[PDB]
């Protein structure tokens, strides 16, 4: 809430990441998760960095969410969306409920592929990931986590760990066909 910009700039500096107050085109690259229920907004308090060689972007969508987007090494056409049970189902018409895990529900565009990704490590993760990681999902070349904008620097650090763990679990999603 208060001092959000100063605190986000300090956290960017700790991580060796760049900070920008706003980026006018950033949001256009993602279409699902929290991006489908918003429009005519720009990314604010933007942090641009890398995790072990892969781009990571952290930004606020005013009064909606703080998002962390991590670049995937290999693309996929499957979407998995793991979100807290009390939230609305994804509104898109190509994605369906696979099942509940603990505090969360899993939705996917390919139920068979998502079943393969939902092994013991996924079950443990859905129970252990913090409740602040409200919606986690992937798109073709990115894995993302959305949390409340009131999250703090400890929650931003836990979000980096959460998006990395979720991305690792989705490495099994099939490659884009040639």
């Amino acid at each position: 809430r208060r001092g959000l910009g100063r605190r986000r700039k300090s956290w960017a500096k700790s991580h060796g990441f760049d900070y920008e107050y706003e980026s006018e085109d950033l949001l256009k690259r993602w279409k699902r998760g929290v991006m489908s229920t918003v429009g005519d907004v720009t990314a604010k308090n933007v942090v641009l960095g890398q995790i072990r060689g892969e781009a990571v972007f952290i930004f606020d969508i005013e009064e909606v969410a703080t998002v962390i987007a991590l670049h995937r090494k290999v693309g996929t056409n499957v979407v998995v969306d793991l979100r807290l049970k009390g939230l609305k189902e994804p509104r898109e018409n190509d994605i369906w409920l696979l099942g509940a895990i603990g505090p969360r529900m899993v939705y996917s565009t390919n139920l068979d592929a998502a079943r393969r990704a939902c092994d013991r490590r996924m079950v443990t993760f859905a129970h252990t990931a913090p409740d602040c990681a409200e919606i986690m999902w992937n798109e073709q070349n990115w894995t993302l986590v959305a949390m409340p904008v009131t999250s703090n620097r400890a929650q931003w650090d836990e979000g980096l760990r959460t998006v990395r763990q979720f991305n690792d679990l989705l490495r099994v999603l099939p490659p884009v066909p040639q």
